[PDB]
């Protein structure tokens, strides 16, 4: 389906104005709710039977989300639902700009920590509501986080993809289910995955926002887990033993000096798959603590700088806790909202610092 100007529904009717996206997910288009001054986004799903319950499940969760009022929990609001030419449509409120196109706007300049904080706090409260209902987003990525109104509401945001969401009843992963740069280790190796899958995605997102570039811009799933263990340490023996896909990226060295597992050398991969592995990280780290020493020229002197050095110490502290290789030990939405970095406890230790007075003024301004 596709058209340039026309549509209708049960109580409402919509005209299309411009295209907003088109791909495997279907087709999203921006429309005008005639009779009012609302512009809405409505997403059409393709009308093929093999994709039947893939659409039935997205509506089933959208309904379970309108009830329980996910709205005002920093989620996009789903207005109504209907059909048109046998296709199925979903009406959403219109948001302005997603974080990818926002980073691209500043030529991928790093965003300062003072701005990153309110965004995280909101995306955390949105995931917190998910866990309390038992849902997994599964596609949390920069493209799926948007500024309500980046000019009239400088920092409010909301989430906006559900084509990958599912209940926690699943305990098995058959194929890929995230955007690669943000796919959690559970998906890459093949283990029973939980809602932590998204908390990983949030790790690469806030990391991407601070560095200005993907933390792990792997070209293939191999490159991905290569960058990960190379930075954070090789995964744990118990994880790799029960992973289905772990034979594809790791080898079981039974050498005299073996803990049971070693990563496959590049040469072993290029000889196996035939694909030369190009380095893709704009940033290469030996440790995650190493992240605190990046983009270090600040134009701040005096107390302003010491506060910034303490803000970074607590940033890596949380990033490490969000990016635990293990799924269970990884920090949970409720616990991140309590971590000192979102809390800002460590900032109180700094009286009359004009950099700290401006950090608090960003959290308080988030409510308005
Ligand atoms: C070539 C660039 N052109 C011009 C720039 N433009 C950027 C852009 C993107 C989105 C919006 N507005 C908006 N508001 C509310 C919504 F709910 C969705 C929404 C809902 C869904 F279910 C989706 N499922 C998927 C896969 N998407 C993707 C489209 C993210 C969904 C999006 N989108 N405004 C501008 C892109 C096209």
């Amino acid at each position: 389906l596709v058209q340039h100007e026309v549509l209708c529904s049960m109580k409402n009717t919509y005209e299309v104005l411009d295209f907003l996206g088109r791909g495997t997910f279907g087709q999203v288009v921006k429309c005008w709710k005639r009779g009012t001054n609302e512009i809405v986004a409505i997403k059409i799903l393709k009308n093929h039977p093999s994709y039947a319950r893939q659409g039935q499940i997205e509506v089933s969760i959208l309904a379970r989300l309108s009830t329980e009022n996910a709205d005002e929990y920093n989620f996009v609001r789903a207005y109504e639902c209907f059909q048109h030419r046998n296709h199925t449509c979903l009406v959403f409120e219109m948001l302005e700009q997603n974080l990818y196109d926002f980073l691209k706007q500043n030529k991928f300049s790093p965003l300062p920590l003072k701005v990153i904080r309110p965004i995280l706090q909101q995306v955390a409260t949105a995931l917190k509501k998910l866990k309390s209902l038992g849902l997994i987003h599964a596609d949390l990525k920069p493209e799926n986080i948007m500024l309500v109104d980046p000019v009239r509401q400088p920092y409010r945001v909301k989430v906006i993809d559900f084509g990958s969401a599912s209940h926690v009843s699943k305990t098995v992963c058959s194929t890929y289910l995230q955007s690669r740069y943000y796919r959690a280790p559970e998906i890459i190796l093949g283990l029973p995955f939980c809602e932590a899958i998204d908390m990983w995605s949030l790790g690469c997102v806030i990391a991407e926002l601070f560095l200005g570039w993907p933390l792990y811009p792997g070209a293939l799933e191999y490159d991905q887990i290569r960058y990960i263990s190379q930075t954070q340490g090789l995964p744990g023996e118990q994880l790799l033993n029960v992973g289905t896909k772990s034979t594809r990226f790791f080898c079981k060295e039974t050498d005299m000096s073996h803990s049971g597992w070693r990563l496959k050398t590049l040469e072993e991969h290029e000889a196996e798959t035939g694909m030369k592995s190009k380095e893709a990280r704009k940033y290469i780290f030996n440790s995650l603590d190493d992240v605190a020493h990046v983009n270090t020229v600040m134009d701040l002197e005096g107390s302003d700088l010491l506060a910034e050095k303490a803000d970074r110490r607590e940033f890596v502290s949380l990033l490490k806790k969000m990016l635990l290789i293990d799924a269970d030990l990884r920090i949970t939405p409720a616990e991140t909202l309590n971590h000192p970095f979102v809390n800002m406890k460590h900032l109180l230790d700094f009286p009359h610092s004009n950099h700290v007075k401006s950090c608090f003024h960003i959290m308080d301004i988030c409510k308005s």
